[PDB]
């Protein structure tokens, strides 16, 4: 039956600061996986070259472009953050591949999401390893007649999907191997910067169900147990 | 620094092989991304039996992402097999496997029973005029420009698991003639009560339309085994 090949395959991409899974239908990442360590955050502002590039290893039919974003009113929000990888120039520049980028409401990118990223980095002082998994969500809302719909904008000629929400899963690895799970969801909206990050914790099961992804079985295969944080 | 993928890679491609088809599955929509069949003429059994299994949830999909009959029940949508049951009358198992809900998408009943069924019949009918008829079928989620000027993707989700309701469906027939040359017909119908009397040809679309919108690639793989396809 596969005489003429399979119409689509798993699109994994390994970069020097992350690995990701790419969804060609959304023209966006499904999840991005980083590993934070305290020494990987130390660095200077030496070269400061920061231009988002389009991912040439994604077919043109399904590759977001800078044009898709300009004039959209949406910031180019890097899922794997540049500041996570100061120690290496290449690790920083790879976060500027648009394959690592999703349309974010500017206020969110600059304030509440950015504060979530700095919290994640701040945890690198108290844990020997901070694994970070970031990605989009397209959450349905129930109308008053009982019917539910997924609705999200697409921007640019390439119809790049604007997520309704974003998730960030933190696998906090202490020195002794104990592991702490913190799962955050924020709407793709102007989130009040003064609400504490604790309020955005959600059970990891709700992210797994809504994302089509699975975390807890792969964690708790090598963790044995895990402390599920729900502030 | 240890290694990046120490915990799991959260997403894995999900290919399923059945005796009647190959499919790849998308857990977010709780539906298939595409289904690939090969219709061959004696693979339609003119003299045979009629054993229709029940629709069954695919237990090889994690329950977080598995469509159930409860999800369709009361939705008002038919359980539309992407790989049609009538395509595999040769074997009882090859047809039983089309009733795995991983092969199923919510279809407007009128579409599934009248216009999309006729398209399935028409594709079976070209098994008489071609060596092999390869059929790839899948959902589409097409955006619309609204009154504010911005384009939006909007679709219903049904049942407790929020199974995605495609806005459109596509079907791509790879027609392999005797001279081994391949003609390509690709159709698109809206998930809607399509007028039965409209000629199927009017639903033909350029394959690039499908590839662009579905996120899939067909032409490069055809030229990878053939050398040249013909018109749209």
């Amino acid at each position: 039956l596969a005489k003429y090949g399979l119409p689509g395959v798993a699109q994994l991409r390994s970069r020097e600061s992350y690995v990701l899974s790419y969804d060609p239908r959304t023209r966006g990442a499904l999840w991005v996986l980083e590993q934070l360590r305290p020494e990987r955050l130390r660095g200077d502002g030496d070269r400061s070259a920061a231009d988002f590039r389009e991912d040439d290893s994604v077919h043109a039919y399904h590759r977001a472009t800078n044009a898709d974003y300009r004039g959209s009113g949406f910031d180019r929000g890097a899922l794997a953050a540049a500041a996570n990888h100061r120690w290496s120039q290449r690790a920083m520049d790879d976060t500027f591949y648009l394959s690592n980028v999703a349309p974010q409401v500017p206020h969110l990118n600059q304030n509440a999401w950015n504060n979530l990223e700095r919290y994640s980095r701040s945890l690198t002082r108290t844990y020997q390893n901070v694994y970070v998994c970031t990605g989009p969500l397209f959450l349905p809302r129930t109308e008053a007649d009982g019917k539910s719909y997924v609705k999200y904008q697409v921007i640019g000629k390439n119809h790049v999907a604007v997520p309704t929400h974003f998730f960030k899963v933190l696998i906090l690895e202490a020195a002794g191997g104990q592991i702490e799970l913190r799962s955050y969801v924020m709407p793709n909206a102007p989130v009040d910067e003064t609400i504490p990050l604790e309020r955005f914790l959600v059970p990891i099961e709700s992210i797994e169900r809504a994302s089509g992804l699975l975390f807890v079985p792969n964690i708790l295969a090598r963790a044995g147990n895990l402390k599920a944080i729900t502030a």
